[PDB]
């Protein structure tokens, strides 16, 4: 699709990276041999390396809370159980058994590829897929249509496969500033 060295990709890198403060919300699910978690997502996110990813299940109650800060990061598992540790990632896999790439996706979500080089964009020059490789671990990152009720625009719906696991989300809205 279109380059990114073009002033419009750059734009759009800059009107995202200018903003502060982001939150959105919607269906999550988390997809694996091993288990199938469905549940109502919220993520708020202050900067690039702070975040909140809150999923409640149908019924209201919590299944899920992470509170991420460089180097410190609270979990409550859904038992209701709270643990601290230095790294996002490696404590959601172990706790929960949902390796989820959060500190990919705290750059991911926003619609950029962070600390990933390999990508494309989409007609309007919006990051459209991802390729990316952490340690023989090759994440497939797919984007659907964007939010364009917000300025910048922002991912509404993305799909990250890594061949066994497959997370979806569904985001009905945003609010950025």
């Amino acid at each position: 699709g279109k380059s990114p060295d073009s002033p419009q990709w750059r734009q759009h890198q800059q009107d995202v990276r200018n903003l502060n403060q982001y939150q959105t919300r919607g269906a999550f699910a988390y997809i694996s041999d091993q288990q199938k978690v469905y549940a109502r997502f919220f993520w708020q996110q202050t900067g690039q390396d702070r975040y909140r990813l809150l999923l409640t299940n149908p019924l209201g109650s919590t299944e899920l809370e992470l509170n991420a800060q460089p180097g410190n990061v609270q979990l409550v598992d859904n038992k209701g159980q709270r643990y601290t540790a230095d790294d996002a990632e490696e404590m959601i896999g172990k706790l929960t058994g949902m390796p989820i790439p959060l500190n990919s996706l705290r750059q991911w979500i926003l619609g950029l590829p962070g600390d990933a080089t390999d990508y494309k964009l989409d007609d309007q020059y919006r990051l459209s897929e991802i390729t990316y490789s952490q340690n023989g671990k090759n994440w497939k990152v797919v984007y659907g249509g964007y939010d364009t009720k917000t300025q910048p625009a922002m991912p509404a719906n993305m799909e990250l496969t890594d061949g066994g696991q497959r997370i979806k989300l569904k985001m009905d809205n945003w609010i950025v500033k």
